[PDB]
């Protein structure tokens, strides 16, 4: 694709995401940059409001998948790509079992050299005393695999994938997404055949830092397609 030749580096990003969870209101900014040539992410999230009212793993999944490394063989199918600079839609919902949903609309585009994600994201139905709301959740990680499948009705890729949440109990909560992307361009895009992102990542804090924050690794690799 003639985007693919936009992430060949090292390439800065903005994370916007205002947010809406049963009427608390909160914002989080996020810097740092992505490199597509070994699918890394490095970034910083602060919540700008105060204290996040949800638990930050939870945003992990919300908070840039053109940045995913795709192996040679695979370049056909990187929609993500294809569709830069002007850039794409991405929308979700996710449910967590026995508790509320997040419905969060993106758009991830280049604004000048910065690859931007700006997101609206609203939750409802979310309970007190729950996971979500009273902060039951372990701060880290699950390794997961999301499959991506052509929408050729709509020129663009469907996601769904569950995220597995370890609570502080030993239990898990699990995080059911549907995802659906479409170019904000009318340029050609490429439809994929089958595929998925690996994922493996590591939560962390900075020791200066006194927000509400976290420091964000992730590697994603498309996989699943071989010679």
């Amino acid at each position: 694709s003639k985007g693919e030749e936009l992430f060949t580096g090292v390439v800065p990003i903005l994370v916007e995401l205002d947010g809406d969870v049963n009427g608390h209101k909160f914002s989080v900014r996020g810097e740092g940059e992505g490199d597509a040539t070994n699918g890394k992410l490095t970034l910083k999230f602060i919540c700008t409001t105060g204290k996040l009212p949800v638990p930050w793993p939870t945003l992990v999944t919300t908070l840039v998948l053109c940045f995913a490394r795709y192996p040679d063989h695979m370049k056909q199918h990187d929609f993500f790509k294809s569709a830069m600079p002007e850039g794409y839609v991405q929308e979700r919902t996710i449910s967590f079992k026995d508790d509320g949903y997040y419905k969060t609309r993106a758009e991830v585009k280049f604004e000048g050299d910065t690859l931007v994600n700006r997101i609206e994201l609203k939750g409802i139905d979310f309970k007190e005393d729950g996971n979500i709301l009273g902060h039951k959740l372990e701060y880290n990680m699950n390794s997961h695999n999301a499959y991506i499948t052509a929408d050729k009705q709509k020129n663009g890729i469907k996601s769904n994938f569950k995220i597995r949440h370890n609570v502080e109990d030993g239990s898990v909560q699990l995080a059911d997404h549907y995802q659906q992307n479409t170019p904000i361009g009318d340029g050609p895009v490429l439809l994929p055949d089958n595929h998925y992102l690996s994922t493996q990542n590591k939560l962390s804090k900075d020791p200066n830092e006194k927000r509400d924050h976290m420091v964000l690794l992730e590697f994603v690799t498309a996989a699943g397609i071989t010679l």
